[PDB]
């Protein structure tokens, strides 16, 4: 194979603390003291938090600290934050210039406060209306947990043609941001009296409306 | 870290040669010659495929070869295989406590025709400004492969803070859609001349600007 063993998952609670194991052999983890850990957020480059077993680089916080016993290396993340929620990989030297990587470890931070979303309807731009198009956008942001459902309505009558909805995605503050768009003709933008973007998060429903009347 | 810039998406069909670039910003980059390449299949851990610019680690075939220009490093996959599909990162320097990783290139084996994105930038609506809110939206649509890089500039200067970008979500027509929003103050919004959203995708770069208007 050549892969270090790490628990598939490890939950904690804000202000709580975690400990992720990483087990190798006497050839790799047990052989040298070149055990480093990687923090990778869904969709980003990996970031080195630990290197050389228990050495924290430039900027890594202090609630990240690692240690090694025999064949297993471990990383303690205390006073869990919201942003510690990522995938954590461990890796070890194994000679001949080579590196072996651990399976990943996904750490989930429990008890994060709920936040209903902030919806934002944007009528078609002048610019795009000038090219003969009209797409309306529904920006749904700062919501937690991360699951919404959106619906469109032209004049309180429902719309299923040509609506495209994005999957939530964590922001700089571990809240989600999704966006639904509805594309149409400069001609339909105009014929309806209203278009609203309806959004349900955790049972509360927020619904915004935009009219082909504005000055914007 | 002195950022390592990597194109967003890189593609071809089976049998073609795909080169990825890696351009440092500093004194060679992150600072010099110890640039390695990692391949991250989907959902698994990183893997070292090239180290010390063009050395191959062993269990690593011949089709991967590495080189370095001045400030630019290049990985080349020749006669692309289905299994070559994954994310690809560059990294620079062990020497220290700061090991910077590149931005990641996403190798795709063309499952359909390539589609440069459709960028649509929207100014903050009349309502939302009437609310002391100011939010720009930049809709990116119908692109394939599904990886793009978004930059924002306020009066030619790149906007640092307040930008959130989504994750390319498959649409119903099988192409992707993404979006970033800049969060401002009627204050900030109104103070600049023009605001720009630039999106890169596979050697195609679009850029759209909006200017504060008013009415009132």
């Amino acid at each position: 194979p050549s892969a270090l063993t790490q628990p598939p998952s490890a939950s904690g609670s804000l202000g709580q603390s975690v400990t992720i194991s990483c087990t190798g052999t006497s050839s790799n983890v047990g052989g040298y003291n070149y055990v480093s850990w990687y923090q990778q957020h869904a969709g980003k480059a990996p970031k080195v938090i630990i290197y050389e077993v228990n050495k924290r680089p430039s900027g890594v916080p202090d609630r990240f600290s690692g240690s090694k016993s025999g064949n297993t290396a471990s990383l303690t993340v205390s006073g869990l934050q919201a942003e510690d929620e990522a995938d954590y990989y461990c890796s070890s030297y194994e000679g001949s210039d080579n590196f072996v990587f651990g399976t990943g470890t996904k750490v989930t931070v429990l008890g994060q406060p709920k936040a209903n979303p902030t919806v934002t309807l944007f009528p078609p731009s002048s610019e795009e209306l000038q090219a003969n198009k009209a797409t309306l956008v529904c920006l749904i942001s700062d919501f937690y947990p991360g699951a919404v459902t959106v619906a469109w309505k032209a004049d309180g009558s429902p719309v299923k043609a040509g609506v495209e909805t994005t999957k939530p995605s964590k922001q700089s503050n571990n809240k989600y941001a999704a966006s639904s768009y509805l594309s149409l003709t400069p001609e339909q933008w105009k014929s309806h009296r209203s278009y609203s973007c309806q959004v349900t998060h955790e049972g509360s429903t927020v619904e915004k409306t935009v009219a082909p009347t504005e000055c914007s």
